């Protein structure tokens, strides 16, 4: 099975998931001299007010954080989009080290780690569905660069002891994403895709500029977690990022001048 080990890395998935070469693969570098401002895009409108979060899970490659999507409840709109997209889960990519972990990269520059927040379009009724569409999702993502704590990071920290291993969750109720944003949704966006198998290309990203601050502590905590599952050989969870991808015929636009 796919993962980050020197076996089965990314250099590996395009074996069992041939669209690994395909056309809008992500991540990807964002050249900051390159994007263009885009006058036409709107603001981002991020609206998590009456998010109910559920559970977080171990699924052996990072940790989600699972919501409710029954109905409009945390949702993306405006930017880039066309309509609306419920939030689903988030989870993070990190590194061994501070400098590594994200999977964009800013002017090559390499973050601690990259906050995922995946929302899916509601014109496709559910999420199995929207993955098949090339409008289907928007990912919102944020790097995380270490520095001063997250306090709205904490209560995620501190649940992790709880599902060190694969195929553990944990209820994880009340949790408010709003605490995970930066102060400023100046972004970036592009075409792509997962970043993981199956590496469809259904994803609108939009990713922030500005970095959230997270501890050392905060980051160490998420490098104890395993990839493993329980009674199996320890292997820590870290480096779980796939590397930047070429990007072909693509322009990223700017929110911001
Ligand atoms: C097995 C253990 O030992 C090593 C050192 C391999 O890693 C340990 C592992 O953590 C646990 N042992 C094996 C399980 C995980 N794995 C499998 C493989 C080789 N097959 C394989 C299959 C599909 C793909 S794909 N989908 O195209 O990316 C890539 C590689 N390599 N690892
Ligand atoms: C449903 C599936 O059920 C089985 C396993 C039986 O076949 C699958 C079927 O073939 C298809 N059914 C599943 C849904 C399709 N899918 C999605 C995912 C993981 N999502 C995901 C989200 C965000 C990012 S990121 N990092 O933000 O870019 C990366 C990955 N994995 N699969
Ligand atoms: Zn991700």
């Amino acid at each position: 099975h796919w993962g980050y080990g020197k076996h089965n890395g990314p250099e590996h998935w395009h074996k069992d998931f041939p669209i690994a070469k395909g056309e809008r693969q992500s991540p990807v570098d964002i050249d900051t001299h390159t994007a263009k401002y885009d006058p036409s895009l709107k603001p981002l409108s991020v609206s998590y007010d009456q998010a109910t979060s559920l559970r977080i899970l171990n699924n052996g490659h990072a940790f989600n954080v699972e919501f409710d999507d029954s109905q409009d409840k945390a949702v993306l709109k405006g930017g880039p989009l066309d309509g609306t997209y419920r939030l689903i889960q988030f989870h993070f990519h990190w590194g061994s080290l501070d400098g590594q972990g994200s999977e964009h990269t800013v002017d090559k520059k390499k973050y601690a780690a990259e906050l995922h927040l995946v929302h899916w379009n509601t014109k496709y009724g559910d999420f199995g569905k929207a993955v098949q569409q090339p409008d289907g999702l928007a990912v919102l993502g944020i790097f995380l660069k270490v520095g001063s704590a997250k306090p709205g990071l904490q209560k995620v920290v501190d649940v992790l002891d709880s599902i060190k291993t694969k195929g553990k969750s944990a209820d994880f109720t009340n949790f408010d994403p709003r605490g995970l944003l930066p102060e400023s949704l100046d972004y970036w966006t592009y075409p792509g895709s997962l970043t993981t198998p199956p590496l469809l290309e259904c994803v609108t990203w939009i990713v922030l500029k500005e970095p959230i601050s997270v501890s050392s502590e905060q980051v160490l905590k998420f490098r104890k977690l395993n990839f493993n599952g329980e009674g199996e050989p320890e292997e820590l969870m870290v480096d779980n990022w796939r590397p930047a991808q070429p990007l072909k015929n693509r322009q990223i636009k700017a929110s911001f001048k």
